[PDB]
């Protein structure tokens, strides 16, 4: 059922190159104290300066007037960013911090900001009057959230906050506001009590993140109310800060999607897509679950029968 007709119009590689030029400030940050890095993404940061910046993306400040961080909030990335590796805090310091943390650096610089908006609307619960129960699975430190946070927060809105850890949603439901439920999936996994209850699931700019799609994809369809919505959005493209912000983790860029791929894996997911705004940046998602006749009240009753 793999509808896409993508609106691209929003993206232009000056985005990309304002990336880039906050790549170039960045490592311009790093590189004067790069030696708390390991010695293998101490020389993939000098690669990171080749693979950016005045090497291979020269352009302008203008990039901080596209960015919508200044160089303010650049400065607290560089210095926050010196701060975490001298105490070789890695990576958990990176995901503790909005200036830094993968998904939270994608809700601004690579218009994640523009895509966490229209993730954040999709919502018509105070105007339907009514119950619209919303799960996350990307959490993490949940500090992507916070840049939404004032309206995402809405009147008839039921939300959860999950990911794979306690420390991190523990992090979470300090920084984001405690009237929002938060629900580890605890040691990997999610208790079936939450299946069928959320007419809504999030995913946002850590769909790579997932060991595959696949993953995440099958635990929305059923943590959604049966025939809900998934919302989604990624990084496609790994921003060319989070050749910084998410490869500071030594993990695989081999994570990231490709938009036909992810609309395959979402149609393999049996949801029905549509693709919808901010593209190879950040792909806004919104696709309707089938009817998988499972709720936490229909595993009880498949107790009760046998």
């Amino acid at each position: 059922e793999g509808s896409m007709d993508l609106p691209a119009a929003q993206p232009f590689a000056g985005l990309a190159e304002a990336e880039a030029v906050l790549t170039r400030e960045i490592l311009g940050a790093l590189l004067e104290a790069p030696l708390e890095l390991d010695d293998g993404l101490r020389r993939r940061w000098l690669d990171w300066l080749a693979d950016s910046a005045a090497s291979a993306l020269p352009s302008l400040d203008e990039a901080l007037r596209r960015l919508g961080w200044q160089a303010a909030g650049l400065t607290a990335m560089g210095n926050a960013l010196r701060g975490l590796l001298a105490g070789e805090q890695a990576p958990a310091a990176l995901l503790l911090d909005p200036w830094l943390a993968p998904q939270a650096v994608a809700a601004r610089l690579p218009d994640g900001r523009e895509a966490l908006a229209r993730l954040l609307e999709a919502l018509p619960t105070p105007a339907a009057g009514e119950r619209l129960r919303v799960a996350v699975l990307d959490t993490r430190a949940g500090l992507w959230l916070d840049q939404g946070m004032a309206s995402l927060l809405r009147p008839g809105l039921e939300l959860t906050l999950f990911e794979r850890s306690r420390v991190l949603l523990d992090a979470a439901a300090t920084r984001l506001p405690e009237r929002i439920v938060v629900q580890a999936l605890d040691d990997g996994l999610l208790p079936a009590e939450h299946l069928g209850r959320y007419d809504r699931v999030i995913s946002f700019a850590a769909l790579h993140a997932y060991e595959a799609s696949r993953e995440g994809l099958a635990l929305a369809a059923a943590l959604l109310r049966p025939q809900g919505r998934l919302l989604l959005v990624d990084l496609l493209c790994e921003s060319p800060l989070a050749l910084l912000g998410a490869a500071l983790l030594d993990d695989r860029p081999l994570r990231l999607a490709e938009l036909p791929s992810l609309l395959a894996d979402l149609a393999a997911a049996g949801l029905a897509p549509r693709c919808l705004w901010r593209s190879e940046r950040i792909a806004l998602v919104e696709a309707l679950a089938p009817g998988l006749g499972l709720d936490a009240a229909a595993l009880q009753a498949g107790l009760e029968q046998r």
